[PDB]
């Protein structure tokens, strides 16, 4: 809710991208991707409540946005399997992260907004 | 000049992104990512010759663009560890895949151009 939020928009419809599955992973000491949190975007395109300040420790995180499943519910066969956002988090102390993604069938854009509480 | 080309642009400097490492992987039957091809973008930001028509069979591929090292070499603090483009390669008719990426320190945009020249 506070420390990690994901927002997804649809560049074809000019709308939030609703009901998009998002899976977050964190790299473990053995270099594997351990499951960290998951959820689905709301009617606003936003996904809150993935983690807490306590659990969102330093590490390398991967946010996987299940874009192919999204387009495959709207009649479009898209190019990408998903959109992946991989970043180191909290290495200089806690921050709040918003990961935004803008989706088209053959393209996506992503940006991050990082704030210090 | 092959079935798969990668082009990388720099949105801060308004230039090709030169000397960016690019690693391509193919998904194996056990769902792991197997190294497939790699190189570094040229002075034009392009990477040709990754694969051949013979070897680039249908399957799921991941193109990892090593953006963090690119920004670090410029003295710029970036957000992402790398940019990842994951897609299924499709044989329906003669097709050439160009993966293009536009890089900023906290953002990237990617698109696919799938043509038949
Ligand atoms: O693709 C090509 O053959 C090509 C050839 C010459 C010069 C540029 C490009 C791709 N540049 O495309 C721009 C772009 C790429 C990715 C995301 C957003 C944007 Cl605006
Ligand atoms: O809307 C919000 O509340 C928001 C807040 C913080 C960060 C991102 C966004 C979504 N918008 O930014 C994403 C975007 C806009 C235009 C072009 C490309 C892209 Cl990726």
């Amino acid at each position: 809710k506070c420390p990690l939020m994901v927002k997804v928009l649809d560049a074809v419809r000019g709308s939030p991208a609703i009901n998009v599955a998002v899976h977050v992973f964190r790299k473990a000491a053995d270099d594997t991707w351990e499951p960290f949190a998951s959820g689905k975007t709301s009617e606003s395109g936003e996904l809150h409540g993935l983690t807490t300040e306590e659990e969102f420790v330093e590490g390398i995180y991967k946010v996987e946005i299940d874009t192919k499943s999204y387009w495959k519910a709207l009649g479009i066969s898209p190019f990408h399997e998903h959109a992946e956002v991989v970043f180191t988090a909290n290495d200089s102390g806690p921050r709040r992260y918003t990961i935004a993604a803008l989706l088209s069938p053959y393209s996506y854009s992503t940006t991050a907004v990082v704030t210090n509480p």
